[PDB]
């Protein structure tokens, strides 16, 4: 029932694998992890190995490697990352260093198609349908992505979209820093710590996609975080009394109040020859203030993807238990929960 598997160097890191995967060709690697395309000649498909890095290193590390094999083995959607293996060389817990992750290789992703072709407002339809699809499955379960953004939606050669997330990085203050793509899709309450935060900042993330979709060019591309901030609020407006109450910052709330206040700009000047139903949707997606902000489930029935809409065929997630986000476990403990998964880990059907 265990496979064999075959040992092979690839750029000074040593891959075990099945042998069912070949021709293991480097593809990216990070802090987090390696990856390789490779050829799984029991399906036919073309897929990404992720090797990670040191996964038990640390608690936090540890911890991290449980939360995303967790994650990959419940999302089951046509618009998310599917997981399609999961393996460990090793035979024994006692012996369980490495996790390797299998997924369908992605080749394109939304910012090399919004860079190198034309988009008709049909394929902006299409495309943000999909988001919101995949999107109203997650939120459905209680994951909130937090770092939507185009280099994290993969696109096939018929316009088909899958929502992921690559972060080998670290997500620190310097990679947040400075004229910086990590961090102009980021909605204003995390990019500024101004809250608790829910799931619609993944709706402010779609909403900066999809004006890039109609404009080819980013909304919101500042300089700093607070060059951002001044973008965001000469479109969208400055704040009134019920929102600043909301910011539990105290220092943020006082720096917000010290801003020429600015109405709301109309969107129909921004966003010229935009079909009307895309302006009063970015509308919905584009508040400030969270509580207000159109939900995914909410903007599926916009008129704007009437095209596209059908109600039996976008699902809902099973429950996804998340209570080990609340606990504090020690490394080997960690280790010992992920092995248990990796060992239970049951394959998708084939078609
Ligand atoms: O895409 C992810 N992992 C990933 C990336 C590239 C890969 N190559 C081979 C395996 C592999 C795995 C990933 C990780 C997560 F922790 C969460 C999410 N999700 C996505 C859906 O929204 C919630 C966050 C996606």
């Amino acid at each position: 029932e265990r496979p064999t598997f075959y040992r092979q160097e690839l750029n000074k890191t040593i891959w075990e694998v099945p042998e069912r995967y070949q021709n293991l060709s480097p593809v990216g690697s990070g802090a987090y992890g390696s990856v390789c395309a490779a050829f799984d000649t029991k399906t036919g498909l073309r897929v990404a190995v992720k090797k990670l890095s040191r996964p038990f290193q640390s608690i936090i590390h540890a911890k991290r490697t449980y939360r995303e094999l967790r994650l990959l083995k419940h999302m089951k959607h046509e618009n998310v990352i599917g997981l399609l293996d999961v393996f460990t060389p090793a035979r024994s817990l006692e012996e369980f260093n490495d996790v390797y992750l299998v997924t369908h290789l992605m080749g394109a992703d939304l910012n090399n198609i919004v860079k190198c072709q034309k988009l008709t407002d049909d394929h902006v339809q299409f495309l943000i349908y999909q988001i919101l699809r995949g999107l109203k499955y997650i939120h459905s379960a209680d994951i909130i992505h937090r770092d939507l953004k185009p280099s994290n939606l993969a696109v096939n050669e018929d316009c088909e979209l899958k929502i992921l997330d690559f972060g080998l990085a670290r997500h620190t203050d310097d990679e947040m820093t400075g004229y910086v793509a990590t961090r102009w899709y980021r909605a204003p309450e995390i990019m500024l710590n101004w809250m608790h935060y829910n799931q619609t900042v993944d709706i402010w993330s779609v909403g900066c996609i999809m004006a890039e979709l109609l404009t080819g060019r980013t909304l919101f591309p500042g300089t700093d975080h607070i060059d951002q901030l001044k973008l965001i609020l000469r479109l969208v407006g400055t704040p009134g009394a019920e929102l600043l109450k909301k910011i539990s910052s105290e220092s943020a709330r006082n720096y917000i109040q010290s801003l020429t206040q600015m109405p709301k700009m109309n969107f129909a000047n921004v966003f010229i020859g935009a079909n009307p139903l895309a302006v009063d949707l970015l509308e919905k997606m584009l508040v400030l203030d969270s509580d207000k902000r159109i939900t995914a489930a909410q903007a599926l029935a916009h008129a704007y993807f009437a095209q596209y809409h059908d109600p039996d065929d976008e699902p809902v997630a099973d429950p996804y238990d998340q209570s080990f986000e609340s606990r504090d476990l020690l490394i080997d403990e960690w280790k010992s929960l992920t092995y248990d998964e990796v060992i239970s880990f049951v394959p998708p059907p084939l078609d």
